[PDB]
């Protein structure tokens, strides 16, 4: 394997997803302490509140419900995630899903026609991996 995170992004997360020749609008990871240690080149402009609310929210489910999940002030009802683990949101045409591994968090974000599953399966295939080597 690799020795950037970078490489994640670009031969694993910005890939086109089960041949359909669609990919995610963006991606990105960060690690725990919310600095970005990769991203694609349309990865929205993200703020220090959003990273940290979401941080929260791996933390302590359901936090960013009376709210929602902001990014780049974008605003995404929270759909059912994994307590701990990922969280997803929904927007009108599009969404986003966000897989924790132990160093790290993994962002996906996608427009239609990609749905709620390819994101999921995407990053979560990724967290995965990520996890069993340890980060
Ligand atoms: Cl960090």
């Amino acid at each position: 394997g690799s020795g950037s995170w970078q490489t994640y992004v670009d031969e694993h997360l910005m890939c086109d997803i089960e041949g359909t020749g669609q990919h995610l609008a963006s991606a990105a990871i960060f690690g725990t302490d919310g600095n970005v240690w990769a991203k694609s080149s349309s990865f929205p402009e993200f703020k220090p509140d959003e990273i940290n609310a979401i941080i929260k929210e791996f933390s302590e489910p359901g936090a960013l419900a009376p709210t929602g999940l902001f990014l780049a002030g974008a605003k995404y009802m929270v759909i059912q995630g994994e307590p701990g683990a990922v969280i997803r949101g929904k927007k009108g045409a599009g969404g986003i899903c966000i897989k924790k591994t132990g160093q790290a968090m993994v962002f996906g974000i996608y427009e239609e026609p990609v749905n709620p599953g390819q994101c999921n399966m995407v990053v979560e295939r990724l967290g995965d991996y990520l996890v069993d080597q340890g980060m």
